[PDB]
C-alpha cells in the first residue's frame, strides 16, 4: 500500500529538517566558533545561497523525472552531510561559500523530494498523503527549532553540539533515504511543447500561477520577519521570544498540513474557495502584523499568515499533483519553485537592495500585505467573472 513509502519518506522529511542549527545558524559563524564578520555574511556568503538554488533548480526539474526520483533525494543526502560536515570542520569565507553551494543543491533537491511521494503512491491517496509530507517537514522545523531552544535554556550546549548533533540527524535521514523503494519506470524547442503538453490539463496554471507569486512572498516574508520583530520591539532579550515563536507558527502551519490530509472533503469544488479565502486572509494578516503596535498582535498575524499559507500550498501541491495526468512530478515542482525564485530574488532587489527601491522595514511589510492582496483580489476578480 502507500503505508511504507510515505512513512520512510516522512521519516526522510523529519530527520533531514529537524536541524538546530536553524534558528542559531548567524550566531553560530558570527561568534567565537567561526570568526566572521557580519559584512562578509550578507554580502559575500548569503547570496552565493540563492545563486546556487537558482543555478541547480535549473537541473532538477529536467533530469529528476528521468532518474526516477531517488537518486535526488539521495544526493540531498549526500549533500546535508558534506554541507554540515564543512560548516563543523570549515574556517574562512571560502568554505562558507561551499556550504552556501551545496546548500543550494540540499533546496533543489527537496523539491525532488516533494516529487517523489507522488511519483510513487497511487493517486487515490494524493490527498492524504500530501499533508503528511509537508506537516512532517513543518513538524521537524519546530521539533528541531524548541529542541534549539532547550539546548540553550536547560543544558547550555554550544553551537557547535547543536551542529554536529542536527549532523547527525541528518545522517539518519540519509539513512532512511537510502531505503527509500524506487519509482517503476514511466530540437530543444520541442522539449517546450512538452511543457505545452503538461501546464495545460485541467487549468492546472491556475494553481501554479498562485504557487509561482504566493510563495515567493511567502520566503521574503519569512527571511524579513525577525527583522521586522527586532525593528518594533528593540529588546535584547526578545531572540528567545522570537525564534521560539516561529516554532510554535511553523507548528501551526504543521497543523494547517494535517488539515489537508485527514479530513476527507472534496478539493476540486472548494478549491477556488478555499484559495480566495486563504488568500484574503493571508493578505489581511500581513496587513494586521504591520500595523498593529504590538508584538503578541504580529504573532498572531505571522501565525495566521503561516498556518494559512501553509494549508493553501497543501492543496496547491495536492491539486497540481491529482491533476497533472502527467508523471512530470519534479517538472510542474521544479519550474514552479524555479520561477518563484526569479520572483522573489527580483522583488526584493526592487524592494530591499540598495540598487532598487530600497524601501525601509516599516513600509516593506506593507507592500508585502499589499502584494499579496493584489495576488488575492486577482483569484478574486477571476473567480467571481467566472462565478
Ligand atoms: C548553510 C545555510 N545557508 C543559508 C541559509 C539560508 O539563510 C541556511 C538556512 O538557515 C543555511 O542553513
Amino acid at each position: 500500500s502507500w503505508i511504507y513509502p510515505t512513512v520512510i519518506l516522512c521519516l526522510f522529511g523529519f530527520f533531514s529538517m529537524m536541524r538546530p542549527s536553524e534558528p542559531f545558524l548567524i550566531p553560530y559563524l558570527s561568534g567565537p566558533d567561526k570568526n566572521l564578520t557580519s559584512a562578509e555574511i550578507t554580502n559575500e556568503i548569503f547570496p552565493v545561497w540563492t545563486y546556487s538554488y537558482l543555478v541547480l533548480l535549473l537541473p532538477v526539474f529536467v533530469l529528476t523525472d528521468y532518474v526516477r526520483y531517488k537518486p535526488v533525494i539521495i544526493l540531498q543526502g549526500i549533500s546535508f552531510i558534506i554541507t554540515w560536515l564543512l560548516l563543523l570542520f570549515g574556517q574562512g569565507v571560502k568554505t562558507m561559500q561551499v556550504v552556501e553551494f551545496f546548500y543550494g543543491m540540499v533546496t533543489a533537491a527537496e523539491v525532488a523530494y516533494y516529487a517523489y511521494i507522488y511519483s510513487v503512491v497511487s493517486p487515490e491517496h494524493y490527498q492524504r498523503v500530501s499533508g503528511y509530507c509537508r506537516s512532517v517537514t513543518l513538524a521537524a522545523y519546530t521539533a528541531g527549532s524548541v529542541l534549539a531552544q532547550l539546548l540553550v535554556s536547560l543544558a547550555n550546549m554550544s553551537y557547535f553540539y547543536l551542529n554536529v548533533i542536527s549532523l547527525a540527524s541528518v545522517s539518519v535521514a540519509f539513512l532512511f533515504s537510502l531505503f527509500l523503494p524506487m519509482p517503476k519506470k514511466s530540437v530543444f524547442v520541442q522539449w517546450f511543447q512538452d511543457l505545452k503538453e503538461c501546464y495545460s490539463s485541467k487549468r492546472l496554471f491556475y494553481w501554479s500561477l498562485w504557487w509561482a507569486f504566493a510563495t515567493a512572498g511567502f520566503n521574503q516574508v519569512l527571511n524579513y520577519v525577525q527583522i521586522l520583530w527586532d525593528y518594533k520591539a528593540p529588546s535584547q532579550d526578545s531572540s528567545i521570544y522570537n525564534g521560539a515563536v516561529e516554532a510554535i507558527a511553523t507548528f501551526g502551519g504543521a497543523v494547517a498540513a494535517f488539515a489537508v490530509g485527514y479530513v476527507k472533503v472534496n478539493w476540486d469544488l472548494l478549491g477556488e474557495l478555499a484559495l480566495v479565502v486563504f488568500s484574503v486572509v493571508n493578505a489581511g494578516s500581513l496587513f494586521l502584523m504591520h500595523y498593529t503596535a504590538n508584538i503578541w498582535a504580529c504573532y498572531a498575524g505571522y501565525l495566521i499568515f503561516k498556518s494559512s499559507y501553509m494549508l493553501l500550498i497543501t492543496i496547491a501541491v495536492f491539486q497540481i499533483a491529482v491533476n497533472l495526468n502527467v508523471e512530470r512530478y519534479a517538472l510542474v515542482f521544479g519550474i514552479n519553485t524555479f520561477i518563484a525564485l526569479v520572483i522573489q530574488t527580483i522583488m526584493t532587489v526592487i524592494v530591499v537592495d540598495q540598487r532598487g527601491l530600497n524601501l525601509p522595514v516599516s513600509i516593506q511589510f506593507l507592500v508585502y500585505g499589499s502584494y499579496f492582496a493584489v495576488i488575492a483580489g486577482i483569484f478574486l476578480m477571476r473567480s467571481m467573472y467566472i462565478t
